[PDB]
């Protein structure tokens, strides 16, 4: 089944990953309610995830996009947090367990910025926190999020909350309007590439 591979911190790929990650972290309008309360993350571990099913599918995927995008896939990597990893990364993303509360609809949801995705980790609003210490802003409880190749195929920009069972005809995925979230409807519309394992930090 599903294989990991652990990256070194040497690795210039796991640079880029952390990278991403530190330099996205924005202040919520939720005020750290649902995430806790940070300025950067200590990344613990980040691992590739191998799945030989999953990347067939969503190659496959990825084909049928690119020819109704010119060829393009526009393909992204976004955030995506949840408390159910483990089945993501042995069976993919399936938008039979979509959002029903999302803001554009009942889809699969990602951000480009790591801060809103850590908001999901423990579940909705941030659930209830970490199973231990029951507190969403704990500092050591370890978390773990996908940082996510996304085909997005050809976006529709939507600048209003409606509910959406499917992408608009002739489109893949929707991004909506603070800042983007980006939605798909087909589970097979993201690999989850990476893998990591981190804490939010306390500010000093
Ligand atoms: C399994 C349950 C608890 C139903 C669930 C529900 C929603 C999400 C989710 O959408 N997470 C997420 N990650 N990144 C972003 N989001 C939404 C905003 S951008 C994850 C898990
Ligand atoms: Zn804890």
């Amino acid at each position: 089944g599903t294989i990991l591979l652990d990256l070194a911190p040497e690795d210039k790929e796991y640079q880029s990953v952390e990278e991403e990650m530190q330099s996205t972290i924005r202040e919520h309008r939720d005020g750290g309610n649902a995430g806790g309360i940070f300025n950067r993350y200590n990344v613990i571990r980040i691992q590739k995830v191998v799945n030989k099913k999953l990347r067939e599918r969503f190659c496959h995927r990825q084909k049928e996009v690119s020819e109704e995008n010119h060829n393009h896939h526009n393909e992204r990597m976004l955030f995506h947090g949840s408390p159910f990893i483990n089945a993501i990364i042995h069976k993919g993303f399936d938008e039979r367990h979509a959002y029903i509360g999302g803001m554009f609809g009942a889809g699969i949801y990602f951000a480009e910025n790591s801060s809103k995705s850590n908001q999901y980790v423990y579940g909705i609003g941030g659930g209830t926190g970490c199973p231990t210490h029951k507190d969403r802003s704990c500092y050591i409880c370890h978390r773990q999020m996908l940082f996510c190749r996304v085909t997005l195929g050809k976006s529709f920009l939507q600048f209003s909350t409606i509910k959406m069972a499917h992408a608009p005809p002739g489109h893949h995925s929707v991004i909506g309007r603070a800042y983007a979230e980006y939605v798909i409807y087909r589970g097979e519309q993201a690999y989850p590439e990476y893998l990591i394992t981190y804490q939010i930090m306390k500010p000093e």
